[PDB]
């Protein structure tokens, strides 16, 4: 049975700096106030914050992050999310540095329900170089899904109001989760987006601290003090030229609340990566994010792949996580050469978006992608891309970027300003 759904999605984009937790919280409440006073404000069903939203990101040592870590149900990030959730009667998702009882540290995203109860805590699964500075752990469960109960958000297709409840299957992916494992795995594994398609995820939520490519990332540059000083001067000039302090913009809010302005489809060019025009999205990254969700995108060649059975071995051979991942370090552990039957789960598996039974498993389905990316700069070396946005994969029957009309760009914030975007998102699920 087809169920129509309407979700009001609010994304908050922040520029948190290390040691400014109280200030960032105050700016957060200021943003939310301005959101409610907007002409086309409507109450959100879900509010999403970035990765490490209140604390800043670039911690260089375990000692430096320890004053900001919290248990999953204590501390400033949890209390903030609970207060927001109670005052807006919504789900609230926020990224925060976590410590558990056994003194292990994670990069995490907690979920609070409209009653102020914590229903989920997701830990980052693919780690970035920065996480290794402070002894961050990989999520031992690997990628995960969870139910979200939405009240009064659904209807049958002939009904005239959204008066039914719906439980959506959701998944959280934190920034690097979207990348090939350790940047070393094959690009076309698309591990996270394949997992979401495999598990029929409907709502994809991504707190991120994702870089603009003006950032200094070259390893030989970072470890040669002469090259590093020169590189740092280049970034300083780029910020100064934009009339920005080195840390980037704070406290000047771009608000796109309830409008229906869509983001223009643009292919990536040698201009699209420049850190200029702070109120416009970084389309080099928008196109790249869309590409990392390739299994959700229409692609003509899949019919040939399916007809020639070119991917059957890739599909059968694929494991749940990379073999060297934390997932298999405790607990978890050839169908063609066996008398074991083919289970339903194997028929749900995909590679490059193709399954054993269909050229394109996602065809005819809907999914919503919500990306909350931080903005600003850290260490004089690292420029975050901002450009938080909401996307709809419509499953309708080419290009590997925003020109592909099987994805809908429902709206983005700019690459460099703090702010908020609210969109009503309409899509269908099957029950």
């Amino acid at each position: 049975t087809k169920l129509l759904v309407s979700l009001k999605v609010l994304v908050i984009q922040l520029n948190p700096q290390i040691g400014q937790v109280d200030q960032t919280i105050k700016r957060t409440w200021s943003i939310l106030d301005k959101v409610t006073k907007s002409a086309t404000y409507v109450k959100p069903d879900i509010i999403l914050f970035p990765e490490f939203a209140l604390t800043g990101y670039s911690f260089h040592a375990r000692k430096d992050i320890l004053p900001y870590v919290t248990k999953k149900d204590e501390g400033p990030s949890f209390e903030l999310a609970k207060s927001i959730s109670e005052k807006f009667q919504c789900y609230t998702i926020i990224g925060y540095p976590e410590e558990d009882d056994e003194q292990k540290l994670y990069n995490s995203a907690l979920v609070v329900n409209p009653q102020g109860g914590q229903i989920f805590n997701y830990r980052k699964t693919f780690l970035y170089d920065t996480e290794m500075n402070w002894d961050c752990e990989e999520n031992p469960e690997g990628f995960q899904t969870f139910p979200m109960d939405f009240s009064k958000c659904a209807k049958l297709s002939n009904e005239d109001s959204y008066n039914r409840d719906v439980t959506l299957k959701a998944s959280i992916g934190i920034s690097m989760d979207l990348s090939p494992y350790k940047f070393m795995a094959p690009f076309n594994h698309f591990e996270f987006s394949s997992f979401c398609v495999d598990n029929n995820v409907e709502l994809i939520l991504c707190p991120m601290a994702w870089l603009n490519s003006t950032s200094i990332t070259d390893k030989q540059t970072l470890h040669n003090n002469s090259l590093l000083e020169a590189a740092k001067n280049k970034i300083a000039f780029a910020l100064k030229e934009q009339g920005l302090p080195l840390a980037g913009s704070q406290g000047i809010y771009q608000l796109k609340i309830g409008d229906s302005q869509r983001t223009p489809r643009v292919p990536s060019d040698d201009s699209t990566s420049e850190y200029k025009d702070m109120d416009e999205p970084d389309m080099s990254n928008v196109n790249y994010w869309i590409l990392r969700f390739f299994p959700f995108l229409y692609f003509k060649l899949r019919i040939n792949w399916f007809k020639n059975s070119s991917l059957i071995e890739s599909i059968l051979g694929k494991t749940r996580m990379p073999l060297d991942h934390e997932y298999y370090k405790d607990g978890k552990h050839d169908l063609l050469d066996s008398e074991e039957v083919i289970k339903d789960t194997v028929l749900e598996k995909t590679f490059l978006g193709t399954s054993l039974g269909q050229p394109w498993k996602f065809q005819g389905k809907n999914a919503i992608l919500v990306l909350a990316n931080r903005c600003g700069t850290e260490d004089g070396t690292t420029i975050f891309a901002g450009s938080s946005g909401i996307y709809k994969f419509n499953g309708k029957k080419s290009s590997l970027d925003s020109l592909n009309e099987s994805v809908e760009l429902l709206g983005n914030l700019g690459k460099g300003l703090e702010g908020a975007i609210l969109r009503e998102v309409q899509f269908e699920v099957f029950r």
